[PDB]
C-alpha cells in the first residue's frame, strides 16, 4: 503493498514541483528520484519514459472537472449556469492556491518543451482542448434549454471564448503574480464571462 | 558597410525560425550561425549571447503598436474606440498570418525555456507586461473622455482583461491551429471585446 502507491503519487508531486524550478529539458528521470526519495530502478517501474510521467499528471491531479460538476449540481438542483460559473471560480481560484494546480499550468505555460517527446503530450493535449469545446457547448446548450442564456447565442463561438478567456487570465498571472489578484477577483473575471452570453451582441446571429 | 544590416535583420529571421521547430533550449548561436548563410565569429559581433539574441526581436520586429497608432488615428480621426479596436484586429490577424508575428508569440507561448538565461528575458517581459497595463489605461481613459465608453468603468479591471482575452485567443491558436479560424474572426472576437465595456455589468462601480 500500500505504500509503493503512496509513493506513486509522490513521484508525481515532486517531479510537478521540479519541473517548475529548473524545466523539463534540463530535469531527466534520475534527478526526479534523489528528489522523492527512491531509487532510479523503482521511478521506471511506476512510469514509462518523460511523456508516460506527464501524462500520469492528468490522470489523477488534473482532469477533476467531472467530479466537480457533481459538487456543484448538488449544490446547486436545477441551475446549469451556477453550475458553469462555480466551476469557472474554482478554475481560476485553484491556479493561484493550490499547489497541484498551480505548478501543472505553470508548465505549459512556461516551463514547457513541446518540441522533441514534448509533443507527443502536445498531440495529447490537442484532442483534450478539442473535446473540450464540445464539453463546453453542450454545458452552454443546456442553459439554453433553460432559458438561462440567449436562444440566438452561437455556442461554438462561445465554447472558443470560454477556454482563450479564462486560460489567458491564468497564463498571465503565472508570468506575473504581483500584477493582479487573481484570487479575490475570481468571482468577478467569471461574472463578465457569463454576462457576454446574455447582454453582447455579435454573439447573437440571424436564422 | 550597407549588408553587414542586411544579414543583422536575417540572423533574427533564421533565430525565430528555428526556436520554432526545435526550441531554444537545444539551439545555440552557433546552430543559427550555418542556418543564415554566415560565420559563428560574425554572428556574436551583432549579439552578445542568448538574452541579446532575443531582446532585440523586440526592438525592430516586435513592438510596432505605437507606429500602428500612428495609422489607425490618421484614418479614423477623433475616433479612441476605434483606433483601440483596429490595433486589437491587427494583433489577432498577424499572429495568423504575418511570420514575424506568428513565430514570435509560438516561443514565449510554445517554444521557450523560461528558467536559467531566460529568466532574464521573463523578468524584461515582465516590466513590459506592467508598463502596458498604464498604457491601455490611458487609452481606456481616453475613450471616457471622449465618452464613448461609461463614465463608471473601472480601468485597471479592464487592463487585466484585455490582455488576457487577446494573449488567450492567441496561445490558444498556437496551440491548435485546426480549431479556429482566429483571421477570419478577428473583427468578431473585438467587437466582443468593446462591447463588454459599454455593456457588462461588474465593469462598473458605485462611487
Amino acid at each position: 503493498k500500500q505504500e509503493a502507491q503512496e509513493t506513486r503519487q509522490h513521484i508525481l508531486d515532486v517531479a510537478l514541483r521540479l519541473f517548475s524550478q529548473q524545466g523539463v529539458s534540463s530535469t531527466s528521470l534520475g534527478e526526479i528520484a534523489k528528489a522523492a526519495g527512491v531509487t532510479r530502478g523503482a521511478i521506471y517501474w511506476h512510469f514509462k519514459d518523460k511523456s508516460d510521467l506527464f501524462s500520469e499528471i492528468w490522470e489523477l491531479s488534473e482532469s477533476n472537472i467531472g467530479e466537480l460538476e457533481l459538487e456543484y449540481q448538488a449544490k446547486f438542483p436545477g441551475d446549469p449556469l451556477s453550475v458553469l460559473r462555480e466551476i469557472l471560480i474554482h478554475v481560476l481560484e485553484s491556479t493561484v492556491t493550490e499547489e497541484r494546480r498551480r505548478l501543472l499550468m505553470e508548465i505549459i505555460f512556461h516551463k514547457c518543451e513541446f518540441v522533441g517527446e514534448m509533443a507527443v503530450v502536445q498531440q495529447a493535449q490537442r484532442n483534450l482542448c478539442l473535446e473540450s469545446y464540445d464539453r463546453i457547448e453542450q454545458t452552454l446548450k443546456h442553459c439554453i434549454e433553460a432559458k438561462m442564456l440567449p436562444a440566438d447565442l452561437m455556442t461554438r463561438r462561445a465554447a472558443i471564448i470560454m477556454r482563450g478567456y479564462i486560460s489567458g487570465l491564468m497564463e498571465n498571472w503565472l508570468f506575473a503574480p504581483q500584477s493582479f489578484d487573481l484570487k479575490k477577483e475570481a468571482r468577478d473575471y467569471v461574472a463578465i464571462l457569463l454576462e457576454m452570453y446574455l447582454l453582447c451582441p455579435t454573439l447573437r446571429n440571424p436564422a
